């Protein structure tokens, strides 16, 4: 009995996980409480204690999103999974969707929507700006879409998209509104119900500081109605809102087996959400906004130029122009090798054009703002001609 | 400024996670080494230390699968994600796929394949049995599929499907072979390359005893070639083999951003795989087989009747007929309340018909076999006249 592949020598070595200050746009440093929780024993996916944790997570997501939507749950996937599921459930072949493009996330959503068979339309913001209400209105009228997709915090450009009045306008025109809040939730105001948003998701690893890989999502009654009027089943069983909603106790029905939830990620997310709810939205968002203001003053005093329009900045991800002659990758490497602090480059349209400093969760403190200002300045100075 | 939803009282309570003996068909009890690892700090998804862990995981899955396939990686999803991704990448609209049905997993794969737009054909085994090579050959001849899907260990029926010669037969007929090994890997012989299997996945939470939520997958050259000849984009970016493969360093291209991998699940999976590789496949699979033999002797001496044909038993999941007059749910509840031990009922076609006892990873020991025998016998005796 012969085995051509042998046990890997590499696995005989210890697992190495250096403890870094993650000042990029995510993931952010996990609270010790969330790391401790993830050593708890595994539970069965349909055990009452598991369902209890899921139930408590639902209440916490409803708080953070400011929604009473019964269709509120989490997806067993990273943040892209929120984008996937929201598009997969709410689009059928040939449906017209309008993507409000304020950065990379417009490109990614357009990609997924085309993969799902939709007729994709795009309205693009001015450079470093959000879309105005007029620009959104004009595009809605022209395209007559059934779905509008916006990214509240575009982490590629560091742009915060305003949302007041947008859902109301969508609803005047038989259109659903889907909003990505992965980078923005906790760092900017969000009122899902008040702003008439129909589908929304966030990430676990950004402001929350939970492990990556589980993503809160919510659907309005209008979005559930759209699902009910589908003529064919959604393309992916794994994302089907009715079936995961049932697993999460959302609708009339018995809890049945859909898939095995990761109790580990449930534990970390539950603790992260508990911490956020205890701080409370007003304090949480003020903290991120206030840290961002401190970061701007420090950057601008040092002669750096910010990428986003001043009226349009997202507190949690700050895009800063790469100065004349500096090799951004070399600057990042200097910071990592000398201090174990992460400073990031750009994404999508800003690739190679910017640095991105994230101020999220455990890292949105005056101490950590001052630390990243210090090391960023040193790293840039180290590599500059 | 007005918060209609208030911070949930429930999240002010302690997180509660009882330590149970999970002797159902999964998840299995995590090694302490894997639980400990999941308290490690979060890393960036593209940091060298993260890519190193991913590289080491790849070597370990190549070992456990017995493959040298370059297209070997993990999906950021539970076991169903392996099924989703293998179908999503290898099927285009109208492709004929044959499902070899040996239990529930035949129904679930037929479902996903129809959602993805395939022309789905099914051949069903005899009750409690695997498919014979003749039955497979006859079905291939009738349907002339471009893909055949089999489940090596069907955890609903406790049936091990024989695979010798089927990939070779498929290839004689211009057909790819996809095999689910979520329940069987580590508990039954598997040689992916030797058996000419084109796509295969396993679960993290079964024999391996890692947390649920990340799934090892591999694709042969023939499968990669099928992918390259597609004339349509795969429907889900999140599962796209080329993009996930690039993130995992498979195809000689630059690593780029696809999605944020879960550090935490990597750590747990890495340690679980390291432990399995240390033991080695010969001893690992013999341990599961020997524990199952012990369980069968204990069950049969006690007068219980096994569901699966003696020639077709899967070591890791043992289906036992529910005796006349026993309420299986009540027996399960009795065992949980009295001993914090999990015993499960059926799944899909065996729902309400069987108990299922899992012998997986940390729980495939003589001590735990003896414990589950004691508790099962007591629980059944408790609810029976």
């Amino acid at each position: 009995m012969e085995y051509k592949v042998t046990p890997p020598a590499v696995l005989r070595e210890p697992l190495v996980t250096p403890n870094k200050l993650l000042m990029g746009p995510g993931p952010s440093n996990a609270p010790q409480r969330v790391l401790d929780a993830m050593s708890r024993p595994i539970l069965g996916h349909l055990h009452p204690e598991t369902l209890k944790i899921m139930d408590d997570i639902k209440e916490g997501v409803r708080y953070l999103f400011q929604t009473n939507n019964i269709a509120t749950f989490c997806l067993s996937a990273s943040g892209h999974g929120g984008m996937e599921a929201t598009l997969c459930n709410l689009l059928e072949d040939g449906d017209v969707i309008l993507i409000g493009h304020t950065g990379h996330w417009g490109d990614r959503s357009a990609d997924m929507a085309t993969r799902y068979g939709a007729d994709v339309r795009v309205v693009k913001s001015k450079v470093g700006q959000s879309l105005s209400l007029d620009e959104i209105r004009d595009a809605l009228l022209i395209h007559k879409p059934s779905v509008l997709f916006l990214t509240q915090g575009d982490s590629s450009t560091g742009v915060l998209q305003g949302l007041e009045g947008v859902g109301a306008l969508c609803h005047q025109h038989n259109c659903l509104l889907i909003v990505d809040t992965v980078a923005s939730l906790g760092g900017a105001p969000m009122f899902m119900d008040r702003w008439e948003i129909d589908a929304m998701y966030t990430g676990s690893q950004k402001v929350l500081g939970a492990p990556p890989g589980i993503t809160p999502v919510s659907f309005s009654h209008r979005a559930v109605e759209r699902y009910k009027r589908r003529n064919t089943k959604v393309k992916v069983y794994y994302w089907d809102m009715s079936l995961v909603g049932d697993y999460w106790g959302c609708f009339g029905r018995p809890r049945i087996y859909h898939h095995t939830i990761s109790s580990t990620l449930l534990y970390g997310l539950r603790e992260a959400i508990a911490m956020a709810c205890e701080e409370g939205l007003p304090a949480l968002i003020a903290r991120h906004e206030d840290c961002a203001k401190r970061l701007y003053r420090g950057l601008q005093d040092a002669g750096f130029e910010l990428y986003a329009d001043p009226k349009d900045r997202l507190s949690t991800v700050t895009t800063i122009k790469v100065p004349q002659g500096v090799d951004w990758l070399k600057a990042a490497q200097y910071a990592m090798k000398t201090y174990l602090v992460e400073i990031s480059g750009g994404l999508g349209p800003t690739a190679g054009q910017v640095f991105r400093i994230g101020l999220m969760g455990q890292n949105a403190t005056t101490e950590r703002v001052d630390r990243v200002l210090q090391v960023f300045q040193e790293a840039v100075a180290a590599v500059k001609p």
